[PDB]
């Protein structure tokens, strides 16, 4: 019954750095790998981070992932924010039964 | 480099049965489990089928999954269609490196 909670929304100005976090409930964040998807309205989700902190090829190094077991959380950090980074972001991992678990989603608004 | 292709859109009248398919490319559909998500606009995706054909508790038995290895495809079938079934649907599986792969998405319009 692992669950991932993220803030509903965050805003930040172009060029600055934003962080979206994802906190485990009813389980340890470190038990399973955390993936981060960017999703544009009506579009399929695209990976920006897998295995906690790996970037697929083609993903800018502006996108970075981290795990903080002390806080039971995972974080997506986007630096040098661009207007095109405005979109929804979802963390995702697995429960003890290795079933997919999604966070609730965060809309990033680039001011 | 496994990829999952689905039709962009389908439409069907209330009470009838619709089928959304998802065809493997550069790989065999049967190599890995297929999951199906329903997603409402701006909302987190919710599982309707996992492990090819399992329904989470709470998902109506109107939702059923199937695999056709002859066609290299997986299918979501929704019967007794209701207006609230109108939403986007995504298949999802894994590539050889066990990385998450999403289909492109299908909008179901309930006429």
């Amino acid at each position: 019954n692992f669950m991932l909670t993220q803030p509903h929304s965050v805003s930040e100005s172009p060029g600055k750095t934003v962080t979206i976090s994802c906190t485990g409930s009813s389980g340890s964040i470190a038990s399973n790998y955390v993936q981060w998807y960017q999703q544009r309205p009506g579009s399929s989700p695209t990976t920006v981070i897998y295995e906690d902190n790996q970037r697929p090829s083609g993903v800018p190094d502006r996108f970075s992932g981290s795990i903080d077991s002390s806080s039971n959380s995972a974080s997506l950090t986007i630096s040098g924010l661009k207007t095109e980074d405005e979109a929804d972001y979802y963390c995702q991992s697995y429960d003890s039964s290795n079933h997919v678990v999604f966070g609730g989603g965060t809309k990033l608004t680039v001011l």
